[PDB]
């Protein structure tokens, strides 16, 4: 019997990404789907099924929702993960999981208590493609890795930080591994609105392998990583947003040699999902995913809290 998944905020990541793989995977199905609007629920429900719900709480009291979906907006995620979880639900949150370490440890005290999965949802963890371009690594395809760069940008449309450089973050972390250290940060607010536009922040490993991470919505669309290593460099983009059917390439560059490898493409977003699902069917809910989204949740109120923060004008 497949998951019963209740979507809580017709989110437009929860149209273009989430939705259309829960559709689709024979695991989950989609059962309700609430908004501050019924209206907008209808228009959700008439696109990938399931029963439009007003409000929030009327979706989370209902039976047939074994599991929660929670696209909202990052500040207003850990009210409702947390009433979710409370209500029995398992939780696929949209990242950023909450907004501070603290939080996002209640928050998993409040699963574990009830033998629920509260799983962030790094869509981009999924993809093979992070694996593939960590084993030329591991292969030493250029050499010892000497630093990492991630970035992150899109064009005017939470803040630049939660929402779009938790991204290059977590990508540092993928790579880089679990001793990163906050190094230093500049953070634009723009004085209008009061919020964070981009940042730029530098964190390192205790061997000092350094890790400098770009993000903003002042921007072109841009979403790439690179290495530095002791014999090459090795480059590629669309690292976080890949098309269902695209094919990545991996740039290396040596001395006087380049070469690009085409990899296959794969559903991340699908995958991802996927994942959320067997381990709501199995019951094995891995601890890495846990501990990832606490370090994760560190390394991000770290940079909050030690970037030199600009406002402009
Ligand atoms: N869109 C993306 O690709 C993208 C990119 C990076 C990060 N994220 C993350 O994904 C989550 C959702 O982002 P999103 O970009 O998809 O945002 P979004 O389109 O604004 O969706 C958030 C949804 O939450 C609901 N909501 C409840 N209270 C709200 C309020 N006071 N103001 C605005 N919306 C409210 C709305 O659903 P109802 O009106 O139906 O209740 C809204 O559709 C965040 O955690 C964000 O960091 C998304
Ligand atoms: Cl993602
Ligand atoms: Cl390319
Ligand atoms: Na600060």
């Amino acid at each position: 019997n497949p998951i019963r998944v209740g979507v809580i905020g017709c989110a437009d990541i929860a149209w273009r990404r989430a939705l259309p793989a829960l559709e689709a995977e024979p695991l989950t199905e989609v059962t309700a789907i609430a908004s501050r609007r019924w209206d907008r629920a209808k228009r959700f429900t008439e696109r990938f099924g399931g029963e439009p719900v007003e409000g929030y709480p009327a979706l989370l009291e209902r039976d047939d929702v074994d599991a929660v979906y929670v696209p909202l907006p990052a500040v207003l995620h850990a009210e409702w993960i947390d009433r979710a979880l409370r209500a029995g639900k398992h939780v696929l949150a949209e990242k950023p999981l909450t907004t501070d370490r603290p939080q996002a440890e209640r928050l998993f005290a409040v699963a574990r208590e009830r033998g629920l999965l509260l799983m962030e949802n790094f869509m981009f963890l999924h993809h093979p493609q992070h694996r593939q371009v960590a084993d030329m690594l591991d292969e030493g395809v250029i050499g010892e890795i000497r630093s990492f760069a991630a970035s992150f940008t899109i064009p005017p449309k939470g803040g630049a930080l939660l929402d779009i450089g938790v991204y290059p973050i977590r990508a540092a972390g993928l790579f880089l591994g679990a001793d990163l250290e906050f190094v230093g940060a500049v953070l634009r607010h723009e004085r209008d609105r009061d919020v964070v536009v981009g940042g730029n922040a530098l964190l390192t490993t205790r061997q000092g392998v350094t890790a400098q991470l770009t993000f903003g919505m002042e921007h072109a669309y841009t979403n790439n990583y690179e290495f530095r290593g002791s014999t090459g460099r090795l480059w590629m983009n669309r690292v976080f947003t890949p098309p269902a059917t695209y094919q990545p390439v991996v740039h290396i560059e040596r001395q006087d040699h380049a070469e690009q490898f085409v990899l296959p493409a794969h559903d991340q977003f699908a995958k991802s999902i996927r994942a959320f699902a067997q381990a709501v069917l199995s019951g094995e809910h891995p601890r890495e995913w846990s501990e990832d989204s606490l370090r994760q949740a560190s390394l991000v109120d770290a940079v909050r809290t030690g970037a030199r923060d600009i406002y402009f004008p």
